[PDB]
């Protein structure tokens, strides 16, 4: 089921991101600079339960970093925004991939989804919805 997100991967397309990374209390220069980035993305898994993602942002903030999670348990996160608690979850929703993180006694919500070859991101903090949209390396 998960070896649909897996491979490789590349930004192509974003769109209200950086007002995002403000909804979640992110410098100027974090929403900016984070939007402003062209993460290459490196996912794969294990046992259809745990998936292990990488991400090689780029300039302009250059935060190369990594994610290790089993579907179903909390674990610890320290994103780029500089968020003290994050406490992501991730989970399958049929052919969708849901990763939230709490915080600071709220929730913001990741509703992935492949679609026409394209791995795309719903970003839903409030009423602040964002979306990105990547394809593979050319795979
Ligand atoms: C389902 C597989 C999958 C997973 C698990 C995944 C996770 C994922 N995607 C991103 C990129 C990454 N980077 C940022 C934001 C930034 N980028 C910058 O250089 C800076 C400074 C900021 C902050 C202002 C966000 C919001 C995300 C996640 C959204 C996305 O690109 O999918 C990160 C690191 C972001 C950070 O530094 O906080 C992680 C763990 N992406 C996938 O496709």
């Amino acid at each position: 089921m998960v070896e649909k997100f897996v491979g490789t991967w590349k930004i192509a397309d974003s769109h209200n991101f950086g007002e995002y990374l403000k909804a979640i209390g992110a410098p100027k220069e974090l929403s900016d600079g984070g939007d402003a980035t062209t993460p290459t993305l490196y996912i794969s898994q294990k046992d259809g339960d745990k998936m292990t993602v990488k991400i090689e942002q780029g300039p302009p903030t250059f935060l190369d970093t990594q994610v290790k999670f089993k579907l179903g348990e909390e674990f610890d996160e320290f994103p780029s925004d500089r968020r003290k608690g994050v406490k992501s979850v991730v989970n399958l929703v049929g052919e969708k991939l849901v990763y939230v993180q709490k915080w600071d006694g709220k929730e913001t919500t990741y509703v992935r989804e492949i679609k026409d070859g394209k791995l795309v991101v719903t970003l839903t903090m409030g009423d602040v919805v964002a979306v990105r949209s990547y394809r593979r390396a050319t795979e």
